[PDB]
């Protein structure tokens, strides 16, 4: 049903962005496209959260969106959760262009991520590749700076 | 197959609250019930609108959600688009204490308002009964005071 949806991600702190997401056909992979600003430079986490609770902010979004109960992964690993979108890069002017094609995810069906959360977060994700519980929960991609429900566009 | 959906109403002005869905089976209404501040006193339109996009604060949200291209109507209404859930009515200090239930509205299928935005307007819906033409698209209900996109709940 749903072939564009799009997501305004705003926090406590600086940082802000527009993601949008498309996909042409309902068995195909999703284009995930935009930019972030006021990040540090570097990787940040970025992940579809299960719920699109904003009413306490970032953290009513609860874990990772992992519909098939697997581990975290990156997304690019078969083992990962359907919400695992991996890093961000942000520039030196703490700028991240985000370029993404993603097969997990769908804008319809079971996987489907509208009225889910999309979350940029404080650090790296480890991909669940860190040695340790937390690496395959969350990537130890820590604090989420900025959020926003993913809603459907035009 | 959500049972649960909130909205966390934000706009330029003093607006804002938090709506709470719940829909238990799939062939039963929704009940939409919670709290919005700074609202004039009396009937203020309380529409879903098409998109859940806020890149331009409530104007990117499009019109009413009208999948059946209906005309404009009140919730009791046969003739009325999917979205239209009348009026809420402000109490002397401002406060809508929102309780309705509808059954066109849904947590899932064709009608099914996660990802979309829900809108509080500036006057009364005339329910499509303005006699003009504007009554048999927006009810006059006139600018958007606050606006949020419809997310899964736990
Ligand atoms: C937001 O700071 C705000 C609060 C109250 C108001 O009346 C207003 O116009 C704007
Ligand atoms: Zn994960
Ligand atoms: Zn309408």
């Amino acid at each position: 049903m749903a072939t564009k949806a799009v997501c305004v991600l705003k926090g406590d702190g600086p940082v802000q962005g527009i993601i949008n997401f498309e996909q042409k056909e309902s068995n195909g992979p999703v284009k995930v496209w935009g930019s972030i600003k006021g990040l540090t430079e570097g990787l940040h986490g970025f992940h579809v959260h299960e719920f699109g609770d904003n009413t306490a902010g970032c953290t009513s979004a609860g874990p990772h969106f992992n519909p098939l109960s697997r581990k975290h992964g990156g997304p690019k690993d078969e083992e990962r959760h359907v919400g695992d979108l991996g890093n961000v890069t942000a520039d030196k002017d703490g700028v991240a262009d985000v370029s993404i094609e993603d097969s997990v995810i769908s804008l319809s069906g079971d996987h489907c991520i509208i009225g889910r959360t999309l979350v940029v977060h404080e650090k790296a994700d480890d991909l669940g590749k860190g040695g340790n519980e937390e690496s395959t929960k969350t990537g130890n991609a820590g604090s989420r700076l900025a959020c926003g429900v993913i809603g459907i566009a035009q």
